[PDB]
């Protein structure tokens, strides 16, 4: 199975548009195109498109993202750059859920001052 | 005493034109003056601009924060409003923590495949 944007857009609760763009900034390079030269989402694609949403989503810059993709795709010889990448960024979300229950402190704190 | 912008943004780990973006989007309203005629910031200001770094940093778009601000320089006529920005973004918060761990979850499997070998 060969998912199109529009129903990648759809399981992700994003519209064509930010799918596009995201393809526009050259972050899905592992895309492919099915008999009627639609750009298409295989199984693997997929799990890239959750993991780049998650990095996204995590505050890490695209031209680090796509270094992340362009490494996945050159295979393992970049396993240890990948785990590296990774651990860091287990570093940088722990930070921040440390950070947005502090914000969240403050944020009730002032709930009980009203 | 007061504080100049700039120790301001030594003290709140912020550059001097991060500091001053907020000054244009007009979220520091309250800002006093010295004998020299500089804006600076009392402790009340800062208090003011904990909460309001704290309301960035946890994605409140810009215009609800100064709309708060507006709000807070008004009184305590619009006491329930502000209030009830708070509860949302409190709502919201909440949301954005599970979201992260959602993540995290994401990353540490990824880890755990990459420890292939």
């Amino acid at each position: 199975m060969y998912y199109t944007i529009g129903q990648v857009a759809k399981m992700q609760h994003l519209t064509i548009s930010q799918i596009r763009y995201y393809d526009k900034q050259g972050l899905f390079p592992f895309l492919q195109r099915n008999e009627k030269g639609d750009r298409i989402f295989n199984e693997e694609a997929l799990k890239y498109l959750e993991m780049i949403l998650c990095l996204k989503n995590t505050g890490m810059p695209i031209q680090k993202i796509k270094q992340f993709i362009d490494w996945s795709m050159e295979g393992d010889s970049t396993i240890l750059h990948r785990l590296k990448l990774m651990k860091q960024q287990e570093a940088n979300v722990l930070q921040l859920i440390q950070d947005t229950e502090k914000n969240l402190k403050k944020i009730q704190q002032k709930i009980a001052k009203y």
